[PDB]
């Protein structure tokens, strides 16, 4: 059940006036692509805290990656669904390599011990994802080597989401470097794919991210026994998912932006989550 959202005071939405008319805001299945000037953070974070709503956050800090932690979790603590609950899960090979990091209020930090591998570190993220339904309403998933810039919020979270890859926003489908080789469980022909999706950055409800991340395990447990690795590995079979399951949401590349090799286009208005330049 949800109760009513308060009085509240805000400029009118004006039908005749498009907020953005230089990108496509709503995918060709109803989906919103979110970008700044799309929201008003005002009413969503009305709508989301009045459900109580708590966010885990999933990161991956294996072998050197412990490195990225620190600035990874501050900065997420200033940007971060800044007003909600918010729970971290930081899986890593060195529980004792993660840094003390000061939490704002509601906020968490789980610490979970894996294996480390000798491709496999990033295509295992699927397995060890697949207690999440007993803690939190959604969760994102987000590689370790990034730091937040800029909010990124409640406007993010919808049943399942994913983030437009920045070097492939405006490149047509041909181009797209999914998968080719019709071998493979995450193939998919030149004729079709609507966006290359970063797998760096993907979530939903635990539900469908628990769907998402069972059935990326399997299709890559099938290419394995096949003698197969798909191109860009996780990424590749989240791709090949999201064709065959539309998100409910899409997120612009403010969402997931590498300024030292992209820059600042015009198009981008804000860049919320970015790459930290490593070697
Ligand atoms: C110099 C690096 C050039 C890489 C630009 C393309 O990004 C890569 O695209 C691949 C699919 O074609 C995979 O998604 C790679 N993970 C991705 O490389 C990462 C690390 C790379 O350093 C940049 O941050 C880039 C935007 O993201
Ligand atoms: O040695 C490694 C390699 C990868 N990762 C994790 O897998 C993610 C993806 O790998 P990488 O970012 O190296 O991705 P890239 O952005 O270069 O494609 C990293 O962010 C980490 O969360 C890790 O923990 N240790
Ligand atoms: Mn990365």
């Amino acid at each position: 059940f949800m109760v009513s959202l308060p009085r509240m005071v805000y400029p009118q939405p004006k039908v005749l006036t498009p907020c953005r008319k230089d990108v496509l805001v709503v995918t060709p299945w109803l989906a919103p692509i979110v970008w700044e000037g799309t929201f008003n953070i005002d009413i969503l974070n009305e709508q989301f805290r009045l459900q109580n709503t708590t966010i885990g956050l999933t990161v991956f800090a294996i072998k050197k990656y412990v490195a990225f932690l620190k600035l990874f979790l501050e900065t997420a603590e200033k940007h971060f669904m800044v007003g909600h609950r918010v729970h971290y899960y930081v899986f890593t090979d060195q529980p004792a390599a993660v840094p003390r990091v000061t939490l704002g209020t509601g906020r968490q930090l789980s610490v979970l011990e894996v294996g480390a591998y000798k491709q496999d570190v990033s295509m295992r993220r699927m397995e060890m994802i697949s207690r999440f339904l007993s803690e939190v309403d959604y969760l994102v998933c987000v590689d370790v080597d990034m730091e937040f810039r800029d909010h990124v919020g409640v406007e993010i979270l919808t049943p399942l989401f994913g983030t437009l890859h920045p070097s492939f926003y405006g490149s047509s489908r041909e181009a797209f470097t999914y998968e080719r080789r019709p071998q493979s469980q995450a193939y998919i022909p030149k004729d079709e794919g609507d966006f290359y999706y970063m797998g760096a950055f993907f979530g939903g409800s635990v539900q469908e991210v628990q769907r998402l991340t069972r059935a990326c395990h399997q299709a890559m447990m099938v290419d394995q026994a096949n003698g197969i690795e798909a191109v860009w590995h996780d990424e590749s079979h989240l791709n090949k998912y999201l064709l065959r399951h539309k998100p409910t949401k899409v997120l612009s590349p403010e969402y997931l932006w590498d300024q030292q090799l992209l820059g600042w286009p015009a198009v981008l208005r804000k860049l919320r989550f970015t790459a930290v330049p490593k070697n």
